[PDB]
């Protein structure tokens, strides 16, 4: 009912001349100062430096000068640097660190034309499901303030839902793109990885970048915004989808995990976007002889995960994992990497759930292994739905977070499509034809 | 000399030469040339001549592929299912891989027939190919000097024009070297842009993931283009490079930490001054040049670190896995650094190695050993530093021909552009070629 305009259509607007680039500036900031109250998603906010960016953007389309996303206004999550503004990752001792440049993310899409009015809020070390920290608050989810929007990219996917703005970009290490996606209905694409450069998405007062599990990737409302951020933050041009429809599309559907579990309304939402494919023209299978160990996947990524996260660094008197023991690891990622390459050979997607419940409420304990969820009634762990993101993560392979519908509470059930490496532009197209298929 | 990979391929859809004929004929270039070379140390002629019979039943159903037909071999370390892989080690001359290695199977879907595997040194750690599995590659221009290492079999095979198409792999000029001194054509490619899935330790299913890169080489670069967009993880960006005319170069012939020729520096400055007659701009200094110095002392403590697996002498402490995070935060800091250069260049114009092809040596260390600089000697371990930039930063680098020394030795040029600029580093090398053949 109530729509706000696209990233494309925004910049189609302003090279036609329905509005001006400080228009659309102008109309984000009050949509900003409108409902973001009770949302808590801009916390930082850089309105007068981006009045002066869009009042430039009008200046070269009077110049005749035309750029994908000229005058389109956007937001960033909070751990992208911009030059002036803070990157703090929610740490308090880290409020005061000004970035001096911009991130490569933000150079990208600046040099596209997009203005930044300012970045989306995050947890503290983006290390939660949530969006919380001591520098700007919390950030509730869009659709029932007593839900979380989600982490790391909460914030961002907040934004997009409130309309706020058309466009953000988040990062993701243990579902931090799709889960925020996945709470708040939005759109979000965990890349390849190194697919895109974490140049600029250093923690606080360095230069260091995480160079093993993480990537960074669009968070937007439309699958045609996701391709197009793509194309403009990519390291080199990726290939273009040659998918028109879904006939012909090998899915492999799974609603179960050896470690987690799924909601009913989850499993049912899963299920029914595969079957919707069916009708299109796709086969869809429930099992493969060549699924790699999901349960001995998500034991290697949590080893690995926790190792990336702690620099290498072992509580006092353990002993620290080995230089050689983590070359040993490498090569268990890229033995894991292949076997996903050949389970590729057969099938073009995996439908699967993004979490396996909707958002929870939020919740003040820090430690994951002293909180639980609530799947149709009953109590399970909070940390084993990490195997819902772990093939994706550990595997490298992109993975869509695309709206599917919302549960019988009014929250948004997102579904995860994963493609093999580098076909990431074939999961926002097989996304945007599971849209297509869902809307018949 | 011998047809290039394009127009082998472009004979057998044509119809000048059959798949068979062309396989047979590089065969007979092989046995008729590879006797005092010894480069096709590992040879599948049999089931070559099966797959080329393969490619001519394609060829009759009008199927075209850009190699269809197309008889190559590829450097030992790369698996091919059923021949072995070794790297030179006695202990490993029975391990024969079950599974194509990815460059492999990408040539193979292109159509390339494989006749065999060209020779290396012992755990590819030699700017020689020798080992006890196969003996001694000799340089086809002078079979006194070394062919070069670790692709050294692949360079003189294709010098002597035994196949027009072959793959190494670099991790300290092991592609530029060889190149270098068999006047060959030799890509570097950008770092993690070609799979190193199945150039794994004999035994193994491990590969290098830090420094090491695969990459092509030929004879024409038109060659290595072709080769580079069939086994890349992607489709990388094409050059739009159209002449010299513009191009900011950045010329050195120096080093704080190596030396070169003077034939060697001449041949460079020589393409330099080439390119500004066609149009470009040379500059010989840049406030924008890292530390080189401190890049080869950075690239050789990180390079010692992968080649050992991160294990140390009994007695010495280990690299800890936090304090390798941090060199790799120091490489992308240099990687960076890089990124600033390269806006105010096009490419880096210098050395492959200080000097042409050495003499064949038996001495392992390479701190015992020495070249011959113009009469003097330097340190061979130091010539690391002309190599040390693009493994490092990860940028790709271009070998090819410039000319020969007084000996009548090959001296190659080596083109650096910046990351995923590996097809400027061959348009630009192809300008050159044009530019110094008029």
């Amino acid at each position: 009912a109530m729509s706000e305009l696209s990233a494309i259509e925004t910049a189609a607007a302003i090279a036609g001349g329905s509005m001006t680039a400080l228009e659309a500036c102008d109309a984000a900031i009050a949509r900003i100062e409108q409902r973001d109250g009770p949302i808590n998603a801009v916390v930082v906010r850089d309105f007068d430096r981006a009045r002066d960016a869009a009042k430039a953007a009008d200046a070269e389309i009077a110049a005749a000068v035309r750029k994908p996303l000229l005058g389109v206004p956007m937001t960033i999550k909070e751990s992208f640097d911009i030059a002036g503004l803070p990157t703090s990752w929610g740490f308090a001792e880290h409020a005061d660190h000004i970035a001096t440049a911009d991130s490569l993310v933000v150079s990208r899409l600046k040099a596209a034309g997009a203005v930044f009015l300012g970045k989306s809020n995050i947890p503290v070390g983006l290390a939660d499901w949530q969006s919380v920290n001591p520098n700007y608050g919390r950030t509730n989810n869009p659709h029932d303030h007593s839900r979380s929007a989600g982490g790391s990219s909460g914030g961002a996917a907040a934004a997009l839902a409130a309309g706020m703005v058309p466009l953000e970009y988040g990062s993701d290490i243990g579902g931090s793109i799709r889960v925020p996606a996945h709470f708040c209905g939005v759109w979000g694409l965990k890349t390849t990885f190194d697919a895109v450069s974490l140049e600029g998405h250093y923690f606080p007062r360095t230069d260091s970048a995480k160079a093993d599990l993480s990537v960074v990737g669009p968070m937007a409302r439309t699958p045609a915004d996701l391709a197009l951020a793509l194309d403009i933050t990519s390291k080199v041009p990726l290939p273009q989808s040659r998918i028109a429809n879904l006939s012909g599309l090998r899915i492999l559907l799974l609603t179960a995990h050896p470690e987690t579990v799924a909601d009913s309304a989850t499993i049912s939402a899963v299920e029914r976007a595969a079957a919707a494919c069916e009708a299109s023209g796709a086969t869809v299978a429930t099992s493969s002889p060549d699924l790699p160990d999901l349960s001995a996947l998500v034991a290697d990524y949590t080893r690995m995960l926790l190792v990336v996260l702690a620099r290498g660094l072992a509580p006092e008197g353990t002993e620290p994992v080995s230089l050689n023991a983590w070359y040993a690891m490498l090569d268990d990622q890229a033995r894991m990497m292949r076997a996903f390459d050949r389970l590729f050979e057969s099938f073009d997607a995996i439908f699967c759930p993004v979490l396996g419940t909707t958002a929870f409420a939020h919740s003040d304990e820090p430690d994951w292994a002293k909180r639980s969820l609530s799947i149709d009634g009953g109590i399970a762990p909070f940390a084993a739905q990490l195997g819902w993101i772990s093939m994706a993560t550990y595997g490298g392979m992109p993975a869509l977070s695309m709206p599917l519908g919302a549960d019988g509470n009014g929250l948004p059930i997102n579904l995860q499509i994963i493609t093999r490496n580098w076909s990431d532009h074939d999961a926002i197209r097989i996304g945007a034809l599971v849209a297509e298929a869902l809307d018949r």
